[PDB]
């Protein structure tokens, strides 16, 4: 792909994070802590899952960024509406304001309702995410496999400002402690 020139510098918003996440000083890395991270509760925090939003809001234009997922067993990545539900249980779907893919139990799936099987021959270590607000497109690229397309959501109905969306995945297994990292431009 030739989307690299729409690169944007994403930083994580501490205030949206689940209370067990640890965000690095530079706001470019996030990982699951082994306990509550000693922060106050607020209405922005995701309560049920280890999720956090980027600080940036997008309402026009073309945007591209990359995330490092090396050695993780589980994660969700993409964009969401600024007004998505934060508390309680919910599915990642466009109807709920999410445009996402994920890894879970050795399979990759797109967050459609119901979910769509992805066909990945080379397990990605870094994922590229492209958003075209006007066109209604969210695309995912396999940076480890020369930028090969993973999945395109088209005819998206964003219906609001978008924020970068992250889930570090649960760590019940002891094999999913590694961070999500925003990769340099
Ligand atoms: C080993 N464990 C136990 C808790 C953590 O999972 C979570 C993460 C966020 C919210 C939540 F309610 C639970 C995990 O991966």
């Amino acid at each position: 792909h030739h989307h690299h020139h729409h690169m944007v510098h994403i930083t994580l918003d501490r205030n949206t994070a689940n209370s067990w996440l640890i965000i690095s000083k530079d706001r470019r890395q996030v990982r699951m802590g082994d306990t509550h991270q000693n922060v106050s509760d607020n209405k922005e925090r995701f309560s049920n899952y280890p999720m956090v939003l980027g600080a940036q809001r997008f309402s026009s234009g073309k945007m591209y960024w990359e995330v490092d997922v090396t050695q993780k067993e589980a994660w969700d990545l993409g964009v969401c509406r600024d007004s998505v539900q934060r508390k309680g249980q919910f599915s990642l779907s466009p109807e709920n304001g999410f445009w996402t893919i994920w890894l879970w139990q050795d399979s990759y799936e797109a967050g459609t309702s119901p979910q769509t099987t992805l066909h990945i021959q080379v397990p990605p270590c870094q994922i590229g995410i492209f958003v075209d607000y006007e066109a209604g497109v969210v695309s995912f690229y396999n940076i480890t496999d020369h930028g090969s397309l993973i999945y395109t959501f088209s005819e998206c109905v964003f219906a609001g400002p978008l924020r970068p969306f992250f889930n570090v995945g649960f760590n019940y297994s002891g094999g999913n402690a590694a961070p999500l990292k925003l990769c340099p431009l």
